[PDB]
């Protein structure tokens, strides 16, 4: 039974995750090794609570439903039914966390990783009772994107997957079970397939990057938000998809490595928003305005997609 | 100068295209070889006008701004400044249309094709003054998706591309210039890259098709509708995209032909909505309800994406 949740790591994905879980009635205690991170998480947490209000997400009529931050990991994981490990994408650091918490939690406590790219099969080699370790892969922002991937590693018990699937559904979120521990699970595989082709087209001068974005946002993302790919195939006709894919699949980029344009940008220290320049240029003011407007649009669009009138 | 538009072909893409162009102030006369198609287009046209109202799209204070259907192609293309060819995806049929209209229109009339998969370079080999032939690739539904691709063939004059780009902008739509006549232009290349991976994951049992759709609609389409792929790379960090793509690109599907599952479905005459069964199952009632709800959500979401409050 999962009533008490500990979150380890309070960076980008932490505060919204904590807020969203507490809003579902769960008791959440969260920990980070860096005091600066815990402080930043407080402001991130208050904004997230308001966003949950704007999404119309209610506390159920039962459960603790609170969030607390602590600088003591023993305090955080004490009595936890679920520990969500949410530390950097580095297997040595994640293994450190598992070793630390292993002696402090019950052998039937579920340990979930928010990892995007490390196989659950590798992660669970670093904790006792690997059958209760599983991938629980949220998306950014975690209090706004309602879909969570649940991924068994080779040793994960089917019961572990079902329990986390059930937890996610119980608080009104949308779990998807990923049935093989493949690189990138499902979401980021499909995303990186989209990106691989988009980057190739920009790189070889087929289309300017801002026009690529207009094209794909409106022609693809807008449509797919309302109609998923399998449903879209049914709308287009699988006969049509057969006819077109018969020659178009052969012509798509099959790049096996990093695109030259991406190597060029990163070599020049152009990393995107974080450095003020990537594919596009940003001022600090524009960045703030863009972040606010994207969060606002995401919230409004989600309510429509959920059927709200 | 483009004031008078003829549309040849009034199937799925025709009525909404005609309505949207007329709403921009243009005079539109449309033709179809099949009387049954012209009749169906009338009901499709009236619904489209209401959708344009719901989108808050106004007639400008000048221009003819009307739609008329005719069963005489000479009548339709008379005095046309732009003929949009919108007939089946079959180069012999498109060539027939170009031969028919060539003697009936000015040598400076622009002839645009709505083709998805036939190279503009091939199409323009079948009309006089190929420099005024261009791709103008709309998306379904054409009165709702605001983005249109403009594609030069090898012989297309840059002026032709600029004139159609300008026409699209002038009525409040979003043109994107595709700078090479590559298979699938940009939109359907990126879409088919997404689909190739999604189909592969369903086919090899990584995820159930309805869960694939939940995953991709919410994790990818929802996000990309608000934030285009190049902008999204900037948010994630190009350093991160470099690190991840360095191993993940190598693992993506590079399928060169039709997926076995798609061959299986089509062999069994399971084509999707049109036959009542494809990836999913549909009743006639469900189909109608789904079509209405998807159109309603598309309209509401678009207004948010455009910044409406
Ligand atoms: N888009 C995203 O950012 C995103 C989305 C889904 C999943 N993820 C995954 O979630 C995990 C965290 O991602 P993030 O973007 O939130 O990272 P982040 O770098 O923003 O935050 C990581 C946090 O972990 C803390 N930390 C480091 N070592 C620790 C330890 N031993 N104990 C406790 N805390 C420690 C850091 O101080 C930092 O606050 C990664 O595995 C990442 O792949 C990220
Ligand atoms: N999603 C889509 O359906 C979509 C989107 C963008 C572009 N397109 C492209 O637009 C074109 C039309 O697509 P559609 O889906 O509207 O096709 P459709 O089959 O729904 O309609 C084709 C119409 O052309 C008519 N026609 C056939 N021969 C003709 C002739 N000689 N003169 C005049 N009319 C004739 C038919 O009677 C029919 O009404 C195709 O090239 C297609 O690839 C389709």
């Amino acid at each position: 039974m999962i009533r008490n949740i500990a979150i380890i790591g309070l960076g980008t994905m932490g505060p919204g995750m904590a807020a969203r879980l507490a809003r579902g009635g769960l008791q959440v205690v969260a920990y980070d090794v860096a005091p600066a991170a815990i402080e930043r998480a407080r402001s991130m947490l208050s904004v997230a609570e308001t966003v949950l209000d704007a999404l119309g997400i209610a506390l159920p009529s039962a459960g603790v439903g609170t969030v607390r931050f602590t600088d003591d990991i023993g305090d955080a994981v004490s009595g936890a039914d679920l520990v969500i490990e949410n530390v950097p994408e580095n297997i040595s650091i994640k293994a450190d966390v598992y070793r630390t918490i292993d002696g402090l939690i019950g052998q039937d406590t579920i340990v979930a990783s928010d990892t995007s790219g490390i196989p659950i099969t590798k992660l669970q080699a670093h904790i006792s009772y690997p059958e209760r370790m599983v991938g629980m892969h949220w998306s950014n922002p975690p209090h706004i994107i309602p879909m969570i991937e649940v991924i068994a590693g080779e040793k994960t018990a089917p019961q572990t997957v079902a329990t986390i699937r059930d937890l996610i559904r119980s608080i009104g979120l949308l779990p998807v079970v990923v049935k093989k521990d493949v690189p990138g699970f499902v979401e980021n595989r499909v995303l990186y397939a989209l990106l691989r082709e988009a980057v190739d087209l920009v790189e070889r001068g087929v289309i300017d990057p801002e026009d690529l974005d207009t094209c794909v946002s409106w022609g693809i993302g807008y449509k797919i938000a309302v109609i998923g790919p399998m449903a879209l195939l049914d709308m287009a006709g699988l006969d049509i998809y057969k006819s077109v894919s018969s020659f178009l699949n052969a012509d798509l980029s099959n790049r096996d490595d990093v695109a030259p344009m991406v190597l060029e940008k990163t070599s020049a220290s152009k990393f995107g928003i974080k450095s003020g320049e990537g594919m596009f240029c940003y001022t600090p003011e524009q960045t703030k305005a863009l972040q606010a407007e994207r969060a606002r649009k995401l919230v409004a669009v989600r309510r429509i997609l959920e059927g709200r009138e």
